[PDB]
């Protein structure tokens, strides 16, 4: 077993957050909002004098794709559903779709919300984001979401399911397990460095996106028993440095200089650069955060002590990282 791997896994045992599968509590939240979404539309719709659209809901994001960590301490549940309302795009404006659902949920835990791709409602320790599509089957064969604020506004082809499989299928068994759990790591450190300026922090969709693109499995199998053991430094330490090789010097023409850049496009429509909102400046303070994570998983590597190489990991990952005693 590799130096380093048993600690790995300890803090793994730690972030994860069961799936919707695997996790009662979740599921009830989740069916909650959607009570609350239906209940909510018989109210809006006995305005317009006839019954509310029926929606068929999806599990999406990372508590779908068994990607999921626990915030830190006074963080949130980021619970992430899709409903697709029985309704033709082409028939109605994808914020006046939206507002449905908000006024639906207005009476809901702390208030709803229309965001630029979600109806957001806020509860004790959770927010659910509701994506809101119009029916495939009704729209021309297309899944559409629902884009745009008050201010601003279309729908969007979308592919939710399509991105969820491409994360389940890249690999199978323990080693899409290891990929899992890098993703997790990622997810933790941006929590735990990104914490000053929560909207210079590489949104957990982006980190997940570069695992697709560049994840590469760490294991070795012995030359005797055949015996398999992951080394997941060893996969980060690869990962991480696969990232930092795809930051580009972006000229911007405003500030007469250039910032270190990483484009990361969705592998399912609409093919986005899931990074695009970071600015220059957050995508700087990005890489160098990003080197200073690959320098302490090369330094864990070399050190003579266990306790030193841990140390060096949880200045990165935090107080769940275990820290063995010298
Ligand atoms: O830019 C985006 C954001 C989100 N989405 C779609 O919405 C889903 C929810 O997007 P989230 O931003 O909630 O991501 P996540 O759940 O995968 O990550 P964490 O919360 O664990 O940090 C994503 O998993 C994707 O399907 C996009 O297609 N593009
Ligand atoms: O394709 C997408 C994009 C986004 N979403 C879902 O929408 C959520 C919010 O994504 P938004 O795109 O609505 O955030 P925003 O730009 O409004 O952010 P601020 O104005 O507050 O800075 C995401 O976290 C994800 O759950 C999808 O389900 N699919």
């Amino acid at each position: 077993m590799a130096p380093v791997q048993k600690q790995f896994r300890e803090f793994h045992d730690r972030i994860k957050l069961a799936q919707y599968d695997e996790n009662q509590t979740l599921r009830d939240e989740r069916d909650a909002v959607l009570t609350a979404v239906r209940e909510g539309l018989k109210k809006v719709f006995a305005d317009r004098g006839e019954a509310a659209p029926t929606f068929t809901p999806f599990n999406q994001g990372s508590y779908a794709m068994n990607t999921g960590v626990k915030p830190l301490e006074g963080g949130e549940y980021d619970i992430d559903v899709g409903i697709i309302l029985n309704i033709a795009k082409d028939d109605h404006d994808p914020v006046e779709v939206k507002k449905w659902i908000r006024d639906a949920l207005k009476d809901y835990g702390n208030g709803a919300e229309i965001r630029r791709s979600c109806v957001t409602v806020f509860k004790p320790g959770y927010h659910v984001d509701l994506a809101v599509y119009a029916d495939p089957e009704l729209s021309g064969g297309t899944l559409c979401i629902a884009k745009g604020k008050e201010n601003s506004r279309l729908w969007q082809i979308s592919d939710p399911q399509g991105f969820q499989d491409r994360i389940a299928s890249k690999l199978s068994g323990d080693d899409a397990a290891q990929f899992r759990r890098c993703i997790r790591y990622l997810k933790r450190w941006r929590d735990f460095r990104f914490s000053s300026d929560g909207n210079a922090a590489p949104l957990g969709i982006g980190l997940t996106a570069a695992a697709y693109w560049w994840f590469q499995v760490s294991k070795r199998t012995d030359p005797v028993s055949q015996n398999v053991t992951y080394d997941d430094r060893d996969a980060l330490e690869q990962f991480v440095q696969t990232m930092l090789d795809n930051f580009h010097d972006t000229w911007d023409s405003k500030d007469q200089r250039s910032y270190p850049r990483l484009t990361v496009e969705l592998p399912v429509q609409p093919y986005n650069d899931v990074f695009e909102k970071m600015t220059g400046m957050q995508m700087e303070s990005f890489k160098s955060k990003l080197q200073a994570l690959l320098n302490a998983l090369k330094t864990a590597k070399s050190r003579l002590e266990l306790h030193d190489a841990c140390k060096a990991l949880a200045d990165h990952f935090g107080s769940e990282f275990p820290v063995p005693e010298k």
